[PDB]
């Protein structure tokens, strides 16, 4: 079965690490960071990895029941699954599918319905994924809210993410840290079942990222968010399940107005892209440009320089 | 070129009328209302209709610049396109792409950034789509917020939707009205360029709806939300652009565990589904079930009762 990537343009696609559109293609050096995101991870033959699931809108959402921490505006959420069943911590995954894969303060809204009468409520909420109480793999996360008495126990509650925050009285853009994984089971625990770190291995190459800007809700957050694969590529490979004929799919990025190739890149079968470039660079592309799979090559193929 | 629908299950797909997952399938008689949604509208050969666009996360999202209404907590948003290009009110669409297609009060968050130093601001906001100031076709909508002084003008501002509210009456579940389109031009003009109203037209048939429950943020809202096509079907048809060989595609809903067909349905070329059933019915389906296109059929095809 022939392998393909979708014909959607970059701007027609969605970040796989937060529920926002893609904006641009970006390449840069990894530096002293290890790049190991857990959302937006899928092999080219359609095996989901890490915490990756298929829904573009369920990324960084949470569902469950909540309990008030007395005297505070904090609430503890006992996690349910995406369809309100019990969360199974025995599954060999790092954390529930769709769990945030970076350390930062994600602001959004906690909503709840009382099942007996259909009454509803909603409050500003922030989840700090570097917090000691961020333990999604154990089935519990804590939210800071703007209420101390308007959430009920034993009622379905959902967190919808909006954006990120930063304490402006502290060093600007010091958080989020997009390449720092949470400790999914809390302090002094060790993450397990992670999708692997990715890095270029060939001279002159860098990762190519699909970049968005997360909305900021307060302060001076670092809003950059790089994913390794658009969410639509995850969905496409999962359905197509085309076998990989080598370890590297050569893609050409084409301007359809001219038919001319802008650049070429390697889509590694384990689900990430490299390009021949060094340094930080926002790629200049026509907005109707698209990726086209052209041929299977090896790890020693030399790309045309970006 | 062979037509296909995605192999994703119901719970693996997304509502095309609000950025939330699908939950279930529902059928019922629909002479009580006009079924004319404008999001989630697409022909089987990939022509987008109404206000439909491709992004699951831009449904009920607004982008533009905001201006404060003095002496109130209200802000007017002068709308941009979803990629920040100008919105052209003379384009032959009913309203900006992704505009909500029901009368109701949608709560979310308005966010913006100052590029000069990266400061960010976020505030609770509600848009009442039945209000006289809901005039997206003219290029503006009005938000009720929790602030009077904390938004810059002339600055890109985003509304992220979260859920719906009910207020202004002791009566329960009388809003949203999911089958009542807003007046996209307000009182200045009637709605134009609408995707067609849909109805069963074969004896014994009813529409099949792809149903979610919208988050409720206050009061006693009617949270049911039915779409005619999953958002992933819209994206699939857009890319595949497979020609329709008749006006009616026969789909079978298959349990891949057993291989057995649970029911069959008609996917009409103009982009909606019917089943042979009389009465309101919540379909009971295996969670791994999915739709499979089997053949193009003529106008005289009698579906097996579901
Ligand atoms: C039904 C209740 O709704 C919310 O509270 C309401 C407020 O949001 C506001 O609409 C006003 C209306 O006068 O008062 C409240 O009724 C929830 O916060 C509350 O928990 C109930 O579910």
């Amino acid at each position: 079965k022939p392998f393909t990537v979708p014909i959607l343009t970059v701007e027609e696609m969605t970040n796989s690490r937060f529920p926002i559109p893609l904006e641009k293609l970006f390449t840069g050096p990894s530096g002293a960071f290890v790049v190991q995101p857990q959302n937006g991870r899928c092999t080219t033959d359609g095996v989901l990895l890490g915490t990756t699931q298929l829904s573009p809108v369920n990324i960084c959402t949470f569902r469950g029941d909540v309990t008030h921490i007395a005297g505070t505006q904090e609430y503890t959420m006992n996690l349910a699954s995406q369809n309100w069943n019990n969360y199974d911590p025995t599954e060999e995954i790092p954390a529930p599918l769709g769990t945030p894969d970076f350390v930062g303060k994600i602001q959004g809204v906690l909503t709840q319905t009382t099942r007996g009468d259909g009454s509803t409520r909603g409050h500003k909420a922030t989840v700090s994924t570097g917090s000691v109480h961020f333990t999604p793999k154990l089935g519990s996360v804590q939210f800071s809210t703007d209420t101390s008495n308007d959430f009920e126990t034993g009622q379905n509650t959902k967190f919808t993410p909006v954006g990120v925050v930063q304490d402006g009285s502290t060093t600007h853009q010091n958080e989020p840290q997009q390449w720092v994984l949470p400790d999914y089971s809390g302090r002094d625990s060790h993450n397990v079942h992670l999708a692997p770190a990715v890095a270029p291995t060939f001279p002159g190459e860098q990762l190519l990222f699909f970049r968005s800007t997360m909305p900021g809700c307060s302060g001076y957050p670092n809003m950059n968010l790089d994913c390794l694969l658009p969410q639509e590529w995850v969905q496409h490979f999962y359905q197509e399940a085309a076998p990989a004929q080598s370890d590297v799919a050569l893609l050409r990025f084409v301007n359809p107005d001219t038919g001319r190739v802008l650049f070429e890149c390697k889509l590694h079968k384990s689900g990430y892209v490299t390009v021949a470039h060094t340094g930080q660079h926002d790629l200049v592309i026509p907005p109707n440009g698209y990726f086209r799979f052209d041929s299977w090559v090896n790890q020693f193929y030399t790309l045309a320089p970006m």
